[PDB]
């Protein structure tokens, strides 16, 4: 459960991030691809790009970005009590995506390391914690989710 002056760190970097959401998606999931290449796997639509700068040029690969950031900016805007937004992103990566919780770990460790390169006055140590504490309950309530459908392994 994270306080409410953790919730205001994590609400006051992620509304830096909404001022630029493609160009972060972007640099999120190519740190992704780039630090665990078996997530790129996952995607047939992206599974082509060999380099990062075919990954920079791709406009799909954009477009997906601000899918994936649009989603968890509803979640975190809901401090906790997102149980409506989990369910059906939970349902869609255990039972047709594959995608194991420990993937959720890396786009994780992702998304702290974009925000601390594109926001560090608004990232310090305090807000990372905090934002590291709201992606641990993003992947507490999904893990519980999956275990529900047979996919926690
Ligand atoms: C912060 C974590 C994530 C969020 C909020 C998120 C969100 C979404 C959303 C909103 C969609 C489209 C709707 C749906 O199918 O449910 C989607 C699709 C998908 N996601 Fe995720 N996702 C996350 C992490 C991941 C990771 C780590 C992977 C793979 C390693 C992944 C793989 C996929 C795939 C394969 C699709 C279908 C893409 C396509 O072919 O159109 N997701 N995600």
């Amino acid at each position: 459960v994270l306080s409410e002056g953790e919730w205001q760190l994590v609400l006051h970097v992620w509304a830096k991030v909404e001022a630029d959401v493609a160009g972060h998606g972007q640099d999120i999931l190519i740190r992704l691809f780039k630090s665990h290449p078996e997530t790129l796997e996952k995607f047939d639509r992206f599974k082509h790009l060999k380099t990062e700068a075919e990954m920079k040029a791709s406009e799909d690969l954009k477009k997906h970005g601000v899918t994936v950031l649009t989603a968890l900016g509803a979640i975190l805007k809901k401090k906790g009590h997102h149980e409506a937004e989990l369910k059906p992103l939970a349902q869609s990566h255990a039972t047709k995506h594959k995608i194991p919780i420990k993937y959720l770990e890396f786009i994780s460790e992702a998304i702290i390391h974009v925000l601390h390169s594109r926001h560090p006055g608004d990232f310090g140590a305090d807000a990372q914690g905090a934002m590291n504490k709201a992606l641990e309950l993003f992947r507490k309530d999904i893990a519980a989710k999956y275990k529900e459908l047979g996919y926690q392994g």
